[PDB]
This record gives structure tokens, C-alpha cells and sequence, in this order.
């Protein structure tokens, strides 16, 4: 069946394309991703995309150890992702921060583990620790220590596989010119839909064999506190709306087909069972290389994901080009 199709990894290790996505807003219970997570296997999904700074991991770990259980997957046939938070950069706290998710999980290992973001924080009981103006807190930390904790974490058996997210092209560089180095990231999650479609990023991640991974594909949640309501809204966008006539889809159907025509592993959150079932109804259509090209027209450098508690930080990503 197409929609269990993987890509693969530099490692060794095979990707599913389509993800589903475990992130809600801090106000909807962790409950509803365990709920989702579950249908969501049941309807194909097999790459599940988490982090610890989501707080669902003994949610998330409890679907999949449901449906492992009722025997609709086996273990191997899951691809599960987590993310080392900014506060656990320093190499002494990668693995036991692993080792915790690895815990709320009850599982051996993480297919994925990736570093969240490029900007360490200050360690501590604080998820983002501030001052008295509510600022984040920085920490000095050099990725390449952070890096090397990681392969020792795939050397340990416990991520099958290593990786970043929400870094910029000079950054993967460091990684990858890194003396020593002993694995190289295999992939790069980063945001990307047709606002922001990542064409430079790409093209360089691809000429290094490192695997775009999108998220925010179906425009994010839209939170205030992070995104201005005047950010443009993908789902309405009149031409992918057209598009989605034309080729009698939906809106998140056309989006989430642009990435993967383009080589992209996407995500794709819904907590709503016939959401969840028409998005892996993308394996199910193709677009024509001309209306690809029409949706590259809507690029406009938008981000959902400014990431503003990082400004001001020397490892802050998104102020180069790509
Ligand atoms: N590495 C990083 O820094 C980041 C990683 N992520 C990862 O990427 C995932 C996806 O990104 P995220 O920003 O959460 O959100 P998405 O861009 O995937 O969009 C989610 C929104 O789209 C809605 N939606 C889902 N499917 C449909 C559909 N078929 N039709 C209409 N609406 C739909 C959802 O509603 P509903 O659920 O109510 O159905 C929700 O409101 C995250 O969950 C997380 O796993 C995201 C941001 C940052």
C-alpha cells in the first residue's frame, strides 16, 4: 500500500513520508493525543512525530503501546520521533533526557531523536526559564558537544536514528564539518508549506542527503502568542482552494501533496478522527509539474514559527537567508 511508502535515511534507516503530528495547544488535554494517536494507526499512520517539551509522552506511548497490543502494529512497524529540549543542550543531560522520555514512554527506543532547536537554555526546573521581564534565559552551549551526546545516544542503542530540527544552513554546516564526527544528521525538521516553502534549505539538505522533514504543513495552530492574526491563512488560501477543486480534494490535501512531490517528509496534525482519514488519503492523488509550479508562486518567507524566545541568543536560526 502507497501509504506506507518510506525514504531512506543516510543511517540506514527508513522514514515513513507522512507523519502524524502530536503538538495541540497548552489548553486541550494531553488525553486527546493518546486518543488521536491510536485512531490515527488505525487509519495508516505509522511515523508519530513528539518531543518533550509536548508533555504527551506517556499519552503518545500508551496509543502505541495499545495498538501493539491489540496487534493492529508491531513495534518495528512504528517510526516514533522525540526532541531534546534547549534546557538538556549540556552533553551530561542528552542522555538522561532521553532516557526520561525513553520512561514516560515504556519503550527500548526511539526510532528518532532530534535536537528541537539550535539555542541552549539555562538548565533547570523551568521548561523556558526568564527573568523578571519574562524574558528566556540563555545558556552557553556548543552544538557539537550536544552533537556528539547524541551519537553516543544511537551508539547506545536508544535512538535508532539522530537528527535536528530548526536549523539553518551554517549550523548544519558546523555539524557536518564537525572534526570526529561520527554520524551525520539525518534529517532537518523544519516549517515549510507554500508561505515558506524552503527551496534554498531544501536544495542544500538534499545535496547533503539530509532529509526535510515539514512541519507546520497545514498553516500550524495559529496561537496568539506566537502568531499575529494578521498571518496570511493557508487552509483559506483562494488558489490551493481552487487547486483542491480542480482536482476534487481538499485544501490539506493539496498541501500536504506539494511536499511530497518535492521529496519532503511531511506532518500532518489532526485530533479529528475524518481529518485524520482524509489526510492519508494524499497517497491517493498526484499534481501536475504546472500546478507544483503554481503553488511555488505563493512563497512569501512567512513564518508561523518565529521562535522569538530565542532572539537575542548567538545560535538564533532564522535571521540568515536559510
Ligand atoms: N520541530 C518543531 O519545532 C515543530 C514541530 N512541529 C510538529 O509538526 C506537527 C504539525 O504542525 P502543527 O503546527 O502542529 O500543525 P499543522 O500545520 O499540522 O496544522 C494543524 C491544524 O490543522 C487542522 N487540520 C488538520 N488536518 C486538517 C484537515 N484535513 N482539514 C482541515 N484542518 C485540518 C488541525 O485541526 P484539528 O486537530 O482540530 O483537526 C490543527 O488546527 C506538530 O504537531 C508537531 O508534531 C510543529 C511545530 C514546530
Amino acid at each position: 500500500d502507497p501509504k506506507f511508502q518510506r525514504v531512506a535515511l543516510s543511517d540506514g534507516h527508513f522514514i515513513p513520508v507522512l507523519g502524524f503530528g502530536t503538538y495541540a495547544p497548552e489548553e486541550v488535554p494531553k488525553s486527546k493525543a493518546m486518543e488521536a494517536t491510536k485512531i490515527a494507526i488505525d487509519a495508516g499512520f505509522r511515523h508519530i512525530d513528539s518531543a518533550y517539551f509536548y508533555k504527551n509522552e506517556k499519552e503518545v506511548g500508551l496509543a502505541i503501546r495499545s495498538k501493539i497490543a491489540d496487534g493492529t502494529v508491531k513495534r518495528e512497524d512504528i517510526f516514533y520521533t522525540s526532541k531534546l529540549w534547549c534546557t538538556f543542550h549540556r552533553p551530561e543531560l542528552v542522555r538522561p533526557s532521553l532516557e526520561d522520555s525513553l520512561k514516560n514512554l515504556q519503550l527500548d527506543y526511539v526510532d528518532l531523536y532530534i535536537i528541537h532547536f539550535p539555542t541552549a537554555l539555562k538548565p533547570g526546573v523551568e521548561i523556558i526559564p526568564t527573568d523578571e521581564h519574562g524574558k528566556a534565559i540563555f545558556d552557553t552551549v556548543d552544538i557539537c558537544a550536544t552533537w556528539e551526546a547524541m551519537e553516543k545516544c544511537k551508539d547506545a542503542g536508544l535512538a535508532k536514528s539522530i537528527g535536528v530540527s530548526n536549523f539553518n544552513r551554517r549550523q548544519l554546516e558546523m555539524i557536518l564539518n564537525k572534526p570526529g564526527l561520527k554520524y551525520k544528521p539525518v534529517c532537518n525538521q523544519v516549517e515549510c508549506h507554500p508561505y515558506l516553502n524552503q527551496g534554498k534549505l531544501l536544495e542544500f539538505c538534499k545535496s547533503k542527503g539530509i532529509v526535510l522533514v515539514a512541519y507546520s504543513a497545514l498553516g500550524s495552530h495559529r496561537e496568539p502568542e506566537w502568531v499575529d492574526q494578521s498571518a496570511p491563512v493557508l487552509l483559506e488560501d483562494p488558489l490551493i482552494g481552487a487547486l483542491a477543486k480542480k482536482h476534487q480534494q481538499t485544501p490539506a490535501l493539496i498541501a500536504l501533496r506539494y511536499q511530497l512531490q518535492r521529496g519532503i517528509v511531511v506532518l500532518a496534525k489532526s485530533f479529528t478522527e475524518k481529518r485524520i482519514k482524509e489526510n492519508i488519503q494524499v497517497f491517493e492523488f498526484q499534481l501536475p509539474s504546472e500546478d507544483m509550479k503554481v503553488i511555488d508562486s505563493l512563497n512569501r518567507n512567512f513564518r508561523y514559527v518565529t521562535a522569538d524566545f530565542a532572539i537575542g541568543h548567538p545560535n538564533y536560526p532564522f535571521s540568515d537567508e536559510y
